[PDB]
């Protein structure tokens, strides 16, 4: 038993991380088959980050202007092109450690692991959620750009995020691997702000189920609610509306625990209206919303990879 | 910026995990050079675990009683021995993926990453601290024994923990990689309980420094405390004593932020006595104690590994 904010094992991704340098800027790239993907702002110059003309900056580059290294091994760039906010650097060697992979664009409320890297070297791994406002709350310093977010299933790595920027509230923005930003953000240092950060209701409910599985039952009560009456309370606390689809995907946890979805909703309603009265749930004094229902089932059932 | 509970990248350790089966008991082993290390209770049956005599149980064992699998491949066991509470299974193949490594003994308050595994395969990675009562709060199911905890440093993997057991609060206990338990526990199913948990004061202070570094300053106050008077408060809230050696260890964070260590102690005293008054620190409503001073410096400075 026990329930922790767990990341995917990172070894498949660590074998794809490379260092890309242009001019004096070094950031990270992702090496899959014979292409390295990296944020296009590696070509920016520091006096021209307000509105860079990426088109102009890129067509003036030659392949040798991009220095790519995997570990201490130089990779030779033999082509370069732009796709949205990422560059695709064609290299002369297919990465022999390429896992089975796909590029996925995730939905708000979904979770993934971030392999935070600097100078092409992994430094740490953690679990994040795509917030409803299409930012993430990560841990990223200068030089972390090009670090990726990913899920695994069986032996297939679904890459879903590449890191590009930090917004003033200390929150992070980036693209999918097609190079399109999540949310309305752009890769230039013009003033930009995140929208409303709402709480992911279906994930809070999943985590309440995880709590019951792991022996925390004090919030369970004798009440129920309709979905309508729950959502009326939820909106007042800046929680996203629960839908029938959400109720459906909570089905398996409800069955395993014997607690009906709308009874758990009644427990959550009471927690929202009354707080925890000095108690904790799975070591937290806040209602935790960065576990999906599938994350709970994976961890509580010991699902493994390859 | 940002601050997250970050684990070490797990790939170097993933390459070492194998499955070990004896009879119908299956758990994980650590394959380093030509040795597989695993908990000795793998030789216990369904009824042996109440109060096993491991010398007696090994009378009944030969090499082919240990089925070791690395991925799909059967390793052949050519010797076995008992060392403290682990078995060393000598196999006829050296692990080609053996990293540079060492075995270390950690002390309470120190942190490490756990790669939770089942059947020799990785389920996920998370960061833990060795509690003052020599347990960890992990996420472990039946079959997780033999999963290891580790730190990474420069190029070297420092293994510090191997998982053996769960105590009834959902607390976890295990050994170092020499097979000696952390804490006063034994590998048998006789009633045992850890000492009451206390809070790792030096780590809470480190995490308050992380908060200041990342822009959270609302808890800084104009008050002063002495080490003695602060410890009077710590004892009342079941915090570990803060020593002058701890004060020295916090020196670099104090210098970086301009906040004297005992001034941060005055901030923590007020938090303990009055709570957070509806505010949060680094996204938490409780005082976090599983980041060491070194963890804070390393995350706020972007230290990487290969
Ligand atoms: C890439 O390694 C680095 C990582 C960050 C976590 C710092 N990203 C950048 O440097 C990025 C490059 C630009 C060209 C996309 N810049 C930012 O992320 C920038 C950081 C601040 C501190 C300047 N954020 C930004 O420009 O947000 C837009 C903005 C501008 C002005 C006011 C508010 C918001
Ligand atoms: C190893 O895979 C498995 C992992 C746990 C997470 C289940 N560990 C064991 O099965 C281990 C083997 C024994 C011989 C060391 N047993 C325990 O950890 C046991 C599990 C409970 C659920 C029975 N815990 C235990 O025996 O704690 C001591 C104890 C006994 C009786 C009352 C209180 C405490």
């Amino acid at each position: 038993s026990g329930f922790r904010k767990m990341a995917f094992p990172s070894g498949k991704v660590e074998g794809c991380m490379v260092q890309v340098t242009c001019g004096t800027t070094t950031l990270n790239g992702l090496w899959l088959d014979d292409v390295v993907y990296c944020p296009r702002h590696v070509i920016c110059t520091s006096e021209d980050m307000l509105n860079p003309n990426y088109e102009d900056l890129l067509i003036r580059k030659s392949n040798h202007n991009f220095l790519v290294q995997a570990g201490n091994v130089q990779l030779r760039v033999i082509g370069h092109s732009m796709q949205n906010c990422v560059l695709k650097l064609k290299v002369d060697t297919a990465n022999p450690k390429t896992p089975k992979y796909k590029f996925v664009r995730i939905q708000p409320g979904q979770t993934f692991s971030v392999l935070a890297c600097y100078n092409g070297s992994p430094s740490g791994v953690y679990q994040c959620a795509m917030r409803p406002n299409f930012t993430i709350k990560g841990s990223f310093l200068n030089g972390s750009c090009g670090s990726v977010g990913f899920n695994i299933d069986y032996d297939c790595v679904s890459f879903c995020y590449m890191h590009h920027m930090e917004l003033p509230t200390g929150v992070h923005a980036g693209t999918d691997l097609e190079g399109n930003f999540y949310g309305p953000f752009v890769d230039r240092q013009t003033a930009q702000a995140a929208g409303t950060d709402t709480t992911i209701t279906v994930n809070v409910l999943a985590w309440l189920y995880a709590a019951v599985i792991n022996g925390d039952r004090w919030f369970l009560n004798r009440f129920t609610t309709t979905l309508n009456d729950f959502n009326l309370v939820a909106m007042k606390y800046n929680y996203e509306p629960l839908t029938q689809d959400h109720v459906d995907i909570l089905g398996p946890l409800s069955a395993q625990t014997g607690i009906a979805v709308l009874d758990m909703c009644a427990s959550l309603k009471e927690l929202l209206q009354n707080g925890m009265n000095g108690r904790t749930i799975l070591g937290s004094a806040l209602l935790e919303d960065e576990f999906t229902p599938f994350d709970v089932v994976r961890q509580c059932s010991g699902v493994t990879f390859q």
